[PDB]
């Protein structure tokens, strides 16, 4: 049993995408398909609980939306949790968001989950679990203070 981080993403304080971590490995990420007519923008909070048993530092996150670079802000950085935020603006009905620590060696193809969030029909679903076991919670139940938005 190698490196086991935990990785969650909260959207709009309403939707929690929990348990997104890779089953093992020093990386964490998610691919999102957003379908929308009405949302001008989505607020994201990306929560990492790092496994410090082997690492020297906690990898940060890169975010692209339809392959345009998105501003990412680190808002907490502690031993037990490292938290990032972004507010992503939607310019097309369909937007692919790539969130990751690293994007190499088929991580998106075989490892990171792929989740669809249809904001029109309000249908939130896992398209591919790959090497993770996502749990989509809606409405979100805040189990930690840093989960509520």
């Amino acid at each position: 049993m190698g490196i086991q981080h935990e990785f969650d993403i909260i959207i709009n304080g309403d939707i929690a995408l929990r348990n997104l971590q890779l089953h093992k490995g020093d990386n964490y990420g998610c691919k999102l398909k957003i379908i929308s007519n009405d949302y001008k923008k989505l607020k994201f909070r990306f929560i990492i609980r790092p496994d410090w048993s082997e690492i020297d530092e906690v990898k940060g996150l890169t975010v692209f939306a339809n392959n345009y670079a998105v501003k990412v802000n680190k808002v907490d950085d502690t031993f037990y949790y490292v938290i990032y935020e972004a507010v992503i603006h939607l310019y097309n009905k369909k937007t692919e968001i790539l969130i990751y620590s690293d994007d190499e060696n088929e991580l998106f193809k075989h490892y990171y989950p792929y989740i669809s969030l249809n904001m029109i029909s309000k249908k939130y679903k896992v398209k591919e679990e790959n090497y993770s076991s996502p749990y989509i919670e809606h409405p979100l139940i805040p189990y930690r203070d840093y989960e509520s938005m």
